[PDB]
């Protein structure tokens, strides 16, 4: 079925991120980590991808954000710049929505659209289908209500699952990102 069991890879994590020993939860950290340059490596925001890689299909995970003042979510294309700053744009291969200063929910289209949400998810699932082109985000804890739904996308070759626990503020928003048991 489409659900899948994620873990995180490490050779993409930026250096300001902990991983968890089982990888499957993430967090910002204090200070920077001491670890390779590599060419994986998201060097400019604190992001890591999972170790996943989707060709086709229907896949569906879930991820606990309960508390966190910012986070974002989602997938992105294998393909995707690791080095420099960019846009968290659907125009450069990412399909992500995000939160930010506690109560600013964003979906990441260029421009950006504002997402108004009732009832603030502690869960959120992402559905990738593939085939049909699209990226859907699920308010678990809001019986499952549709956040924003990417369609018409642009899919060659895998595709990532995509995290983020936040940037970095001065480390008040230290909560971990949780995949959950599915
Ligand atoms: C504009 C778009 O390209 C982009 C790129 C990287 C990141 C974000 C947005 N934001 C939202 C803006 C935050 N900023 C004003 C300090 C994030 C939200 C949650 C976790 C990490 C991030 S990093």
């Amino acid at each position: 079925g489409p659900m899948v069991h994620i873990t995180l890879d490490p050779d993409t994590a930026n250096p300001w991120l902990i991983l968890s020993e089982d990888r499957r939860q993430v967090r910002l950290g204090d200070t920077q980590q001491s670890i390779p340059g590599n060419e994986e490596r998201f060097d400019s925001y604190p992001m890591v991808l999972g170790a996943q890689h989707f060709h086709s299909g229907k896949h569906y995970w879930e991820v606990d954000v309960t508390g966190k003042e910012a986070w974002a979510l989602g997938v992105c294309r294998d393909s995707v710049r690791r080095k420099g700053h960019f846009l968290l744009s659907s125009k450069s291969g990412f399909w992500t929505i995000w939160l930010w200063n506690k109560q600013k929910y964003e979906a990441g289209t260029y421009p950006q659209t504002p997402l108004h949400l009732q009832v603030p998810p502690c869960q959120v699932g992402i559905f990738l289908d593939y085939e049909a082109g699209m990226v859907s985000f699920y308010n678990i804890t809001d019986h499952g209500s549709l956040i924003y739904s990417f369609s018409e996308c642009a899919f060659t070759g895998p595709l990532r699952p995509f995290f983020s626990p936040g940037f970095n503020d001065g480390g008040k928003n230290t909560a971990p990102l949780t995949l959950c048991p599915l």
